């Protein structure tokens, strides 16, 4: 580590935000969904606002802001960018919304209309996104379809950097505190030395990718965490889906592979799935493919339309 953070984080007024409406509560917190209008523009911008429960439990308010800064430290057409903060009650992260909401949910709440052109698609920009923040020396850690937002069905962004971790020039591994993570996303050196890395998050996409070719399937469905570890030391991996070509199938595997300098580069599966994308119907066999996929507001603008310096 050594270039200087120069981002800005931006804090907004909380009478800036009309039109609220709670999009998804859960025990972590609460998502919400409403209107910024900045002060003295004639814009209107869609956002997500998060406030995570644990009350005012500064425990809370540390990862709210880490997860600040790090959404904060990212420009990229493949990753969320936070659009700054409100120092109310609480913290809130604010955010461009995402309207489709998670890619997981999106699959599984759309099966027979999901063409093999997306699913390919999205693994490309779910890898670019991953490079990105390849380069950005930083670890996602916890990469799965729950945390892939939707703008459009056919541009997702990557999300919720909780355990997201930056590096140096000279680090080349984070050696988590006491684990908090996925056991069914995590390498297996992550469920067994703690260690994490970017080819670490390779895995990890492994699995993600597993969850969209499956359409929204749980990976294990069956097995319960405390075993997972043993699985794969005797050599189990998840089994190959239905709609997969064993050249996508066998990307996964790669993935998944013990040896974790083995595993692909984000810059490698980029190309590889482009490639594959060029010619979907030959490398995804979806049966019926060949697949259609969908007061007043004269001053909304997309966030990814709203800038300002930088
Ligand atoms: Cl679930």
């Amino acid at each position: 580590g050594e270039a200087p953070n120069q981002a800005l984080l931006r804090i907004l007024k909380e009478t800036e935000f009309k039109k609220i409406k709670v999009l998804g509560s859960g025990a972590f917190g609460t998502v919400y969904k409403g209107l910024w209008i900045p002060e003295g523009e004639k814009v209107k911008i869609p956002v997500a606002i998060k406030e995570l429960r644990e009350a005012t439990s500064p425990k809370a308010n540390k990862e709210i802001l880490d997860e600040a800064y790090v959404m904060a430290s990212v420009d990229n057409p493949h990753v969320c960018r936070l659009l700054g903060i409100c120092l109310t009650s609480t913290v809130q992260l604010i955010t461009q919304l995402m309207p489709f909401g998670c890619l997981l949910d999106y699959v599984r709440e759309h099966k027979d209309n999901i063409g093999s052109q997306y699913l390919l698609n999205w693994c490309v920009q779910i890898a670019k996104g991953m490079n990105y923040l390849e380069d950005r020396r930083l670890v996602h850690r916890d990469l799965a379809a729950r945390n892939v937002l939707v703008k459009t069905p056919q541009h997702v962004k990557i999300t919720d950097f909780g355990l997201a971790k930056l590096l140096g020039a000279e680090e080349k591994e984070y050696h988590a505190e006491g684990g908090k993570v996925p056991i069914k996303w995590m390498a297996l050196e992550s469920i067994l030395h703690r260690i994490y890395t970017h080819q670490s998050d390779v895995w990890s996409y492994g699995v993600t990718v597993w969850e969209l070719m499956t359409f929204g399937s749980k990976p294990y469905d069956g097995i319960p965490a405390s075993e997972i570890s043993s699985i794969l030391e005797k050599g189990e991996r998840l089994p190959q889906p239905p709609i997969c070509t064993i050249d996508v199938y066998m990307i996964m595997v790669k993935c998944w592979m013990i040896d974790a300098d083995s595993r692909p580069k984000f810059r490698e599966l980029i190309i590889e799935f482009s490639k594959m994308a060029r010619d979907p119907q030959r490398y995804l066999v979806i049966q019926g493919d060949e697949m259609h996929l969908p007061e007043d507001m004269d001053d909304v603008v997309d966030a990814d339309e709203y800038l300002i310096p930088q």
